[PDB]
């Protein structure tokens, strides 16, 4: 459509994905939620397991707004996450790269909201010693900005999933919970905050 | 030709891949179809199948569309599938990235017509524990665009291909159906339109 | 050298790789030949075999030509391949992507003749139920353009190689023989042409 | 926010990252240390363990800094990494290439220090023999700048990190010391500093 | 430095790193030796061995040179090889790409004298049969350039490496010599030169 091809123009014009998009020192909220689609494997010797999970990321970028009557029709783009900021979000247990299964593209509305929706295959450390169990295992995944502390990078939760679960594989998922936190390190002198998934799982076995 | 080089100049000049070639709020319609080349493995224990297929996409671009008499002799270009938009589609069940085997390569005609026809191999979930039974192992390969609507594209399907199955393979495939279904979702007002390619397999022994 | 740099700028400043270089409605044809330099492995339960391949490609690009006298000295370049159009030759039986062990360069004499000689490594699927006989395996490496007819590229074939077989691998190699064909397909008025290399061979032991 | 991004535009403008930010002769000095976050495997027969570890490493770039009072409020930015110059800091043992497991940022301040923590994934090599024994194996983790001697980048230890090692993993670490070094080579008339950091780990069975 | 940052934009301005740097039809000459500082495996049954090898490659390059008077105190840069003209060299027997392991710089002296030291991981094609007994097994690696001719680019040999050699893999190396030499092929009027490393080694049981 017309009106879109001007609407990108105008981004590679004045944008750069490299800023963070605070504004007013007021932080940029991130909503967070993941769904466990898959356990794939659990190495029990190597304390590893192997998931994909679906993120579900949202923020508004104050940047990316336009006016409706200016590119009517216009309500919503889909944009590669590569010309965007984006959170830099990372699973601390992780022990390999993600690798990404979807189409590396966001959808934003006409007020700068951004959805970002990728989902990943991904191997994480865990002890994993109950998981032929009635207790099974229980695995934490701590998700947090890897550089933006709470006054410029404000992550917050959201309403889960466990509807997505693939029910053939030969794990069962007892439960995932999940929880919001502030820390303080050492070095710095503001609180990071994460989102952490605590996720139960056994050998149906 | 000289005519080709004037063609191709006139591409770099106006397009952005970015943006899908919608005009006037009309979709833009992507027939969709499949050839099952191969079955190169099925993992029972952690319920995944390797395949090769060739996927046939098509679709008009408005964009791309040239007066014959302008460019005489130019009937039809090869061009790089990165330099045009192209549909965001994704084969749900994947477990890993597709391995594209084939040039990436577009024809495109006159008329902005453009066919796209990798050929991938790729690995996704199903659950495959009949696949030593006379009833064999049915997996469902649903594909559909990852952040465009009916409204934007139009996904459509066409005549498939049991002609191109590999005879020496350990598997043997009994049968494909097809399906195109719209599905809603509970975030989004418009429907997404999905073709989902049921196979039917079984070990030779 | 100094004529050699100008010679080089005039090409960034002309030329795009991705039209092919016909010229009159004549196609460009291109040569084509095979040495098999090793059988690295034969995987008898998934139908798979591992070479090393030396392709042979040439052709006439006549984009590519100079003037001697206005370049002296300047009998041939080395270029690489991704600054110029190449053929885009598949081979059918692949299921996976080439590894190219050889730098991507390609040869480029006055009247514009390119010769481009990678090397791969290549796994492809063949039936090799026969491969401790004394018949061996025989499998068809059929080659050619994915985008391109007869009439835009005239696949032509040329004197092959038994002479770079490595002698030391487990597999001997029992004999090449070599075809070109013309096909036509449902989809399209023109013939395709391809080169296939039939290979015998079996197990030493 | 706007002057975080008129700050990056400047950036852009007068920096080449392949320059080594020394000036009046002076070294670039760059502060390293190490946490061995995990041993995930030792593979005895080839001589390689498996690890990751989090490095941090930090120096001051001159062309780094600014006036903070002409950029009120940005006291420090998150910046990729890639768009600095950054210490070609190689591990002497290493037998792969790094995976990268966190985001490639660095953070900088205003008198333009910069901090660069990357977690990494890394096999290497080293005499195990002894890690089925109390006194357990002790490799040496050699790591130095791969062209830049001490007159140019003078690299210097700080205090190390047994506290973010993963409890459950079949691995216990027992003791980690580091000592840096000047070395001559015969090549070369200037010294090259390393710092190496000796590691004592057993099974834990 | 300043004088630094200026002497890296005149690269950019001048410079083409896909051409060969002849001058006045004198060939490049190019210095080329080995250190193996490692045989990571040998696979008896593929006949493939796995070394990591440490390569050393200097050549003078006139477009590179500066006047020290214009740029004092910058008597070496380091400079990414990408940006740089580099030598096509190929080791004949490989049948992977290489991985390198190294920063991909090069330094450059005032003079244009390029030194690029890689160390990179390889597997390569060898009889290895002997490998169990006191002679051990003997292999071949011959380095050469994959497109350019004794007159253009001029591989000479020099003073190699045992110091480097790993004692605690599995491994023993018993010797290495080397050896230039000039051959004709079939095609071509004019010699390609190589440089072969002869390497002995033998399991130590
Ligand atoms: C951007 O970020 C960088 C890095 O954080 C900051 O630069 C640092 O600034 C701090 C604070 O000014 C410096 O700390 C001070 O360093 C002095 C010199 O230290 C060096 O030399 C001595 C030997 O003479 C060594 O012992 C030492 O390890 C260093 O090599 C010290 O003398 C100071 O110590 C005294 O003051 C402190 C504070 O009151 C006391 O607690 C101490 O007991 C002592 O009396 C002090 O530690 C530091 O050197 C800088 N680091 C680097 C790497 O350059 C920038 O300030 C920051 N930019 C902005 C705008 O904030
Ligand atoms: C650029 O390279 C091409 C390909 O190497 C050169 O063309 C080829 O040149 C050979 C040798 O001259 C030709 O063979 C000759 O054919 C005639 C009969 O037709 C015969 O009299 C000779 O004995 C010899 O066999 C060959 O046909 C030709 N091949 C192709 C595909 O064009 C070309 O000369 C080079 N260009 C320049 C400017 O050097
Ligand atoms: C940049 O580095 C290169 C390589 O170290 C330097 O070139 C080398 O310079 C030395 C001393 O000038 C040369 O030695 C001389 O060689 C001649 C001819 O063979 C001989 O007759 C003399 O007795 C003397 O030994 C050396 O050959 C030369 N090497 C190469 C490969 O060119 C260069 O000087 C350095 N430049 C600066 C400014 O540091
Ligand atoms: C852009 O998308 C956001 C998020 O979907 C919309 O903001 C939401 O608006 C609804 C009420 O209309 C509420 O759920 C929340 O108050 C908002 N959510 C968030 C996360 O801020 C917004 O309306 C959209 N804008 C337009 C113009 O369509
Ligand atoms: C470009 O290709 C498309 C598809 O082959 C052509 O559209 C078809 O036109 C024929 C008319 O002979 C119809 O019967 C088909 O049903 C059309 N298909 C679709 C999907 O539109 C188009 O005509 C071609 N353009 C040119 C100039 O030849
Ligand atoms: C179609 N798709 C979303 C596409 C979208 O709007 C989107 C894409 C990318 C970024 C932002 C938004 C909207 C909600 C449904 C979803 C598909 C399903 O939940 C699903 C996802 C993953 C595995 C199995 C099933
Ligand atoms: C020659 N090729 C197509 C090439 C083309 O025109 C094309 C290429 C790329 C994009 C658009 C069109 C046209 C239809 C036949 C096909 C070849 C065979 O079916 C095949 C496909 C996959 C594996 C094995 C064999
Ligand atoms: C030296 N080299 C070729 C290099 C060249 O001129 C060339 C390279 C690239 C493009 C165009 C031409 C020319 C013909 C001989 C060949 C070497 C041997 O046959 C060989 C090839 C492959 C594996 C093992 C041995
Ligand atoms: C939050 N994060 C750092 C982030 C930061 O400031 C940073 C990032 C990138 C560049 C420069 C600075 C600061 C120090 C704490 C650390 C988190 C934890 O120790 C950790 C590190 C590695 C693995 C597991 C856990
Ligand atoms: C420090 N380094 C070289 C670095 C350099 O100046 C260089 C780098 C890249 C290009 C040109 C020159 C110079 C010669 C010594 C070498 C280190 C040692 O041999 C070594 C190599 C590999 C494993 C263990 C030890
Ligand atoms: O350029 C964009 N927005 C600025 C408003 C100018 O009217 C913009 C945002 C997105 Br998403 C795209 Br595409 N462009
Ligand atoms: O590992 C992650 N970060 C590194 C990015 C590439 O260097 C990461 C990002 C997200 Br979202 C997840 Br889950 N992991
Ligand atoms: O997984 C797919 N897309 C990922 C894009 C890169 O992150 C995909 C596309 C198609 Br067609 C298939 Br099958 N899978
Ligand atoms: O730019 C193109 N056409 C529009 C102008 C008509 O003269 C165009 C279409 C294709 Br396919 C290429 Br390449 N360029
Ligand atoms: O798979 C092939 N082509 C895809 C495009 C580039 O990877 C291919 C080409 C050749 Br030659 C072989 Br063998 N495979
Ligand atoms: O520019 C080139 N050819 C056109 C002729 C201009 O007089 C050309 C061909 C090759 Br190969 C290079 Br490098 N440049
Ligand atoms: O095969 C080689 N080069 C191909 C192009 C770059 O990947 C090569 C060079 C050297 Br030195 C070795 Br070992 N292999
Ligand atoms: O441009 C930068 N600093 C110089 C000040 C000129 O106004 C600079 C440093 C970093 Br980190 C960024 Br982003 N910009
Ligand atoms: O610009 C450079 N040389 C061209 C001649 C001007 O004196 C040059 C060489 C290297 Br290495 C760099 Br960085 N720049
Ligand atoms: O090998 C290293 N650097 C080469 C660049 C591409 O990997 C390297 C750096 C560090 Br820190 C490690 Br550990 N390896």
């Amino acid at each position: 459509g017309e009106f879109q091809r001007k609407l990108y123009k105008e981004l590679v014009k004045n944008y750069n994905p490299d800023v963070i998009p605070t504004q007013r020192d007021r932080p940029v909220t991130v909503y967070f939620s993941l769904s466990l689609l898959q356990i794939m494997d659990v190495d029990e010797k190597n304390q590893v397991v192997d998931v994909v999970i679906w993120l579900q990321m949202s923020w508004t970028d104050h940047y990316l707004q336009w006016n409706v009557s200016e590119y009517p029709g216009v309500k919503q783009v889909s944009v590669p996450i590569s010309s965007l900021w984006k959170p830099d979000i990372l699973l601390y247990n992780a022990i390999e790269r993600p690798e990404v299964l979807t189409p590396q593209l966001a959808l934003v509305n006409s007020s700068g909201h951004v959805q970002y929706l990728p989902s990943i295959r991904q191997r994480f450390s865990c002890d994993v010693s109950g998981v032929d169990t009635e207790s099974g295992a229980t695995c934490k995944l701590k998700f947090g900005s890897w550089t933006h502390h709470s006054r410029e990078l404000d992550l917050q939760m959201q309403e889960a999933d466990i509807s997505g679960y693939i029910p053939y594989s030969r794990f069962e998922l007892v439960g995932v919970t999940q929880k919001r936190s502030e820390r303080f390190y050492e070095c710095c002198k503001e609180p990071y905050p994460d989102v952490t998934f605590t996720v139960t799982f056994r050998k149906k076995g």
